[PDB]
DNA sequence: TGCATCCGACAGAAAAATTTTCCTGAATTTTGTATAAGTAGCTACAAAATTCTCGTATTAATGCGTTTTTTGCATAGAGAATATGCGTTTTTTGCA
């Protein structure tokens, strides 16, 4: 398997247009129940990880109602308000268009116990990565990740 | 001319009559006798074929010493796996 963890931001959320959580800039996890933080898959090991990201900043992670589709996270929040997950190498992206300019932040993340933020994690076999292709260039992609 | 009554055993003798059988024409269960035509086959003849055989020529068949080659051979690395391991963790004990 050759484990490998290219990186693992810190988990931020969406705050908004609106959000008062773009009020409140930073993101500990009530503040996500403060406005309609809905959860993402109860089941996706996304979600496990998220599981601690929401759950240990006075909230437990409540898997109420996700449509399981981005279009939706924007289709409620383009009225300009509504709040789920976005992590953060993109939450350098919550900000963004001009109906939102959001407040963005670091990731409050008092779940960890031993390592554990989401990981970009490039896993491999040689005969995968037995080529220029994935081998070389699989490892730049888990290389050249900036904030950008 | 109008009221009752009644009806619709036996025997002999000669002639006929059904079958039977040999004689006599009639023209068939048919089948018999010679001559001349004609219908079909036999003897003979034609040969250039075709094809059988011996010799030569090319070619395809068959074996090998060697080209590379496939498949079996060994020993070198790696990537966790597997200790120590604290160090952290879960287990286990007595008081209110």
């Amino acid at each position: 398997m050759v484990v490998e963890v290219l990186y693992d931001e810190p988990i931020e959320l969406l705050t908004a247009a609106n959000h008062p959580l773009a009020a409140y800039e930073r993101v500990p996890w009530s503040e996500l129940v403060r406005y309609p933080q809905v959860v993402f898959k109860d089941g996706y090991g996304m979600q496990r990880l998220v599981q601690e990201k929401f759950e240990r900043l006075e909230a437990t992670l409540q898997a109420a109602l996700e449509v399981n589709t981005l279009d939706a996270f924007r289709g409620v929040v383009r009225q300009g308000e509504l709040i789920a997950l976005l992590p953060s190498s993109a939450l350098v992206e919550a900000r963004l268009d001009p109906t939102l300019a959001v407040r963005p932040l670091a990731n409050s993340a008092l779940p960890e116990n031993s390592g554990l933020t989401r990981r970009v994690v490039m896993v491999t076999t040689q005969d995968r990565l037995q080529i220029p292709p994935i081998k070389h260039f699989w490892q730049l992609v888990r290389e050249n990740i900036p904030p950008i």
